[PDB]
């Protein structure tokens, strides 16, 4: 698959399982359509969210509900998600993995972009 | 000053300067609107962006424009922007930093609630 | 394998290809003894460093290349280098992921500790 | 003061105070020597490690005890510690700050090298 999501929790050094996913996909009115959603595995990723035909040349978004995921842990977290925006195949297919790394008041995220 | 940003360049190692920074408050119709705004300093930070009695309770957004930031340094980056989404809460602290450490294909976000 | 090694670039969003990596674990007169070492792969990745078996109880050392990775691209980093240092296995054998995100003034490290 | 440590506790949303922080310099001998040492203050800050006549160019080693620091918190760290090594150049900026934002199982540095 093309789009691939790959989450960790840093306070207790695993992968960061079962976190919601939505990917949205930004229309010609400017406005956000919902494109795909998932839930980590085990492993912390999230895979088969969509095909190559599918997913198109656009602006996405990739928000990772990492609220949900602390307090479900009896965590408070500072943030209510992990928004990631980006451009998508504007000079052809490409792969793309974005991980990102929790913490209850900060994340980092990074993309790693492959060709197909 | 309630809330403040601060922005780092991790590929030159300094603050990153000019830094177009817009904050959004969360409305009753779950729709964004405008709160404040400004550009990072020479000192990578912004500050003066709302007061103790503004800053009420509620959602913000702080948007930062790393995008424009890169692309004037010459440099391809993937983000569009980097998006803090938080609730402001009376009951913590009082003072918010929100920092953010900036790279082509990666950005890592923090927030210093003091007193 | 019990311990591996991945490497990101965050500048250019791919992984560090060809990344020098030493191990060392820390000896009763508290030098630090060499382990392993090896190269990361085209993914970024370095694996077979050690076994179950060698990989005993102790404090490691991962010592992460960094400097030679930006200086062959041109680029004169600040750090001389990446180093990790942990306790291993001290409640028995544990499988040890250490991931790294290098930027030319920056570096984050984060370790993945899961079960045998 | 040319060197200084800034510290950031990752779980807390706060400064990290009262971090050990040790500074060495890399002795011809290729062993490391004591330079400087302190604890982050209440703004998990650390200046006044040395002063400009003091600090030559060479390598140095700013150590962070983060293993006691996560412990006092009741909480199981990973790292033994922290170490930024890296080489001071007299060519480059004046300034030097070490970042170091922290998590149990994670840590990340950088370098804000100013004049």
């Amino acid at each position: 698959c093309p789009l691939m999501v790959k989450v960790l929790d840093a306070v207790r050094g695993s992968p960061a399982i079962n976190v919601a996913v939505h990917v949205f996909r930004k229309a010609a009115d400017d406005t956000w359509e919902p494109f795909a959603s998932g839930k980590t595995s085990e492993s912390g990723e999230l895979h088969g969210l969509t095909t190559e035909e599918e997913f198109v040349e656009g602006i996405y978004k990739v928000e990772i509900d990492t609220k949900s995921y602390w307090k479900a842990l009896g965590i408070s977290p500072f943030h209510e998600h992990a928004e990631v925006v980006f451009t998508a195949n504007d000079s052809g297919p490409r792969r793309y993995t974005i991980a990102a790394l929790l913490s209850p008041y900060s994340y980092s995220t990074t993309a790693v972009v492959t060709n197909p």
